[PDB]
């Protein structure tokens, strides 16, 4: 359940963002921005599984307002993203993103980051844009006690992940050290830059 490519969960109508991602974000923005540890604290797996099956197998929109613990919604969103056949930033651009984020000169790093985003398939680009705008708001909220650095650590394994389906143990440890900076860079890009992909 939910183990397919990002594109399987959206049409080619812009913005190309899966409904599950939009509904989760809307719920989280309404009652999660006041909660400490947002995206760090895990919700009940039983709830995550039930919601996941309704969204992806039954293909209906479950009533998220009925879910008492908003952390289960954060868990659902992370679970959906993390279990895609390939990560949000794709296998093809995994290394490109890490290398871009590693350029010593900041403006040069930012330029390489923009070039990489420009290479993403549309679904990935639009979903990433939507997610970044949302996470900036999570960092911006003083109630979540989650800053850019913390969010980058949570989402590094979630959206950057690895360059291959079955990376060796050592390479995995090396990838994990490099993921956070990629997300920190992405979260720091201009709101207007990301927003342009939302207005169509």
């Amino acid at each position: 359940i939910g183990e397919g490519m990002l594109a399987d969960f959206v049409s080619q109508t812009s913005p190309m963002i899966p409904s599950i991602v939009v509904h989760c974000v809307n719920e989280i923005e309404q009652r999660g921005l006041t909660e400490t540890g947002l995206y760090r604290i895990a919700g009940c797996d039983r709830t995550v599984k039930e919601l996941k099956e309704k969204f992806l197998r039954v293909k209906t929109v479950p009533l998220l307002s009925k879910v008492d613990d908003i952390h289960a919604i954060c868990s659902l969103l992370k679970d959906f993203l993390r279990n895609l056949k390939e990560p949000l930033l794709t296998f093809r651009l995994n290394r490109a993103f890490m290398e871009a984020a590693e350029i010593t000169d900041e403006d040069n790093s930012i330029a390489a980051m923009y070039q990489a985003v420009g290479e993403l398939p549309q679904a990935n680009r639009d979903t990433l844009a939507f997610l970044m705008i949302h996470l900036q708001r999570v960092a911006q909220s003083p109630h979540t006690k989650m800053d850019v650095a913390n969010l980058a650590k949570v989402f590094g394994p979630t959206i950057v992940a690895h360059a291959v389906p079955n990376p060796d143990p050592v390479t995995m440890s090396q990838d994990i050290k490099r993921q956070p900076k990629v997300v920190e860079r992405l979260l720091s890009l201009p709101l207007e830059y990301w927003s342009q992909f939302m207005m169509v």
